[PDB]
């Protein structure tokens, strides 16, 4: 149901997008953009999207609910789609991709090219013009704007930490620690799914405590670390392991590795040979890291609900407790 | 020396860069970012950011110009070169450009390669960093925020312009147009060299009224306008002592202008030789430019152009300071 609620209001937004601004003397580009941004959305999940509507609809007052703020829990959560595809639309670019959702690329098709750079200059931007139009004049505005810039460089930051991790060279293993992995899933991961879909529900339900964002921001963080814990368990249990991905699986068994069973590891890391594969899964066996998963899930669960349940009444620990439930199997 | 003034306090800004912000978590990112700054920003007229340092002095009653003020206005000048850095590092990528400012480009390094993308977008967003710092509690604040993401699309847009002009149909030159080359260069060039910088200084200096906002806004194109008019001829009849137009296949408003002025016959010439590697095909060109009297139009068109714009200044409210734009137009009119 609101999957088709959510992709409803695009049309508009697309029209929000071609107008206040100096597009109307280029309605060429206005044309050329809207073709961008409709691609670039086009397919997909819209979790990230339907998290910022769900978060609001959660922490606002009923009474306070309108036909209206909807509506612009909608567009907010538009925004972080426009977001998300200019993320994929340059892992694709620096990851030499090919297709995506099917399709080709948007880099791969022969008349855009890697003009796509310039495309994502464009995208991004145009959060800023939905912003103006529906928050110009509110009293949040500032916070959302800056909410924005502050957004491009956390993923930025995580970008930079991945492409890092990804340069390296195939035998050297010292940034797999749980020190960097844990940075990694901060800044490319979870603020964008997590922390800025909730950060910007709070704001439209004009809930703006400092220690509160902190609280909240704490708990976002906490979530995505407990869903990528999971999602990298689920990838070896996927190709993860002939990529040579820096997995919560690839830390801990460097953790516990005697000196010789580390050299396993890094000799067969990174390898599609089955006889390679096998090996490092017999190795993640041998150090008891699904016996470790197992204790460590329930852990850290149990520990993010009772985090929710003290959360003030202010947090929804209601929106908390589902978000939480929703990676739970 | 005032190059060397705003040189000074480049490495004050990067500090700011790093410090307060999140990158004390991750050291290994602030230090990769001095890093992609220094290198982009490196050597250069640093001249966009003079503007804004000069168009700051100029429009403020001079009791108020204070040591700190000196410094604020330089830091949004280097927010600029900053954005231009930006501007021309994915400039380089998408035209596959190969060597900038005498150094190679910086995607082109060994372990960079198309990471290059990543690193511009963490070049733009350190803009925000540096103007929370030094702005965060001021009326102004906002505006220097909002007008910095208009920048990139405003520029975006320019850039969108030219690598979709000269990114299809080798032959077909059926774009260069008057039209479309001043659209290109209001968007790409005359904004973020004029525009911006002086739209910088007036809020610097508490200029509000949005007239006055306004008239600096034409005031500027029309000087990128001309600007780029020069750079254009210069390209083409530089003292090498004192470039890659023909060759790079520009719309240079040499080429716009050749065309209007071309026959049928002439018109075919210029599509065999205009976009050519060969000295052979380069001359014929040049001698073309010469049939169509284009060196004398330039060097008539360039003294009306000037004319034009010392009057617009002068005719400038004095709030606006003829007197700042009437140097601009100098600091210009005979280069090489």
């Amino acid at each position: 149901t609101k999957k088709e609620s959510f992709e409803d209001v695009l049309p508009s937004i697309l029209n929000t997008i071609t107008t206040n601004s100096e597009l109307t003397e280029v309605p060429e580009v206005a044309n050329w953009l809207k073709k961008v941004l409709e691609y670039n959305l086009a397919g997909g999940k819209k979790a990230r999207g339907l998290t910022t509507l769900f978060a609001y609809e959660m922490l606002e007052k009923p009474e306070n609910i309108t036909e209206e703020t909807i509506y612009l829990a909608k567009t907010l959560g538009w925004c972080v789609e426009i977001l998300q595809g200019f993320l994929v639309m340059l892992d694709d670019i620096m990851d030499g991709s090919t297709t995506r959702r099917g399709v080709p690329c948007w880099y791969q098709l022969p008349e855009v090219g890697l003009a796509a750079v310039n495309d994502s200059s464009l995208m991004f931007s145009s959060i800023f013009y939905v912003l103006h139009a529906h928050f110009a004049d509110k009293k949040i505005y500032t916070n959302l704007v800056e909410l924005f810039n502050e957004s491009l460089m956390h993923t930025s930051i995580g970008q930079h930490l991945d492409v890092t991790m990804e340069r390296r060279q195939k035998s050297d293993y010292s940034l797999f620690t749980i020190e960097r992995y844990n940075a990694i899933v901060k800044y490319k991961t979870a603020y964008y799914t997590y922390q800025l879909p909730v950060c910007l529900g709070m704001l439209l339900a004009n809930i703006s405590d400092p220690v509160l964002h902190q609280k909240a921001e704490d708990m976002c963080l906490e979530i995505g670390k407990f869903f990528q814990i999971q999602d990298d368990y689920i990838d070896c249990y996927g190709t993860d392991i002939q990529e040579a991905k820096c997995s919560w699986l690839a830390v801990m068994a460097l953790q516990r590795c005697s000196a010789s069973q580390k050299i396993v590891f890094t000799t067969c890391y990174g390898s599609k040979e089955p006889a390679h594969i096998e090996r490092i899964k017999e190795l993640y066996k041998q150090l008891q890291l699904p016996e470790l998963y197992a204790q460590e899930e329930t852990r850290m669960y149990e520990s993010l609900i009772k985090q929710a349940h003290g959360l003030p009444s202010e947090l929804s620990p209601a929106l908390f407790v589902r978000l939480i439930h929703m990676i739970y199997k």
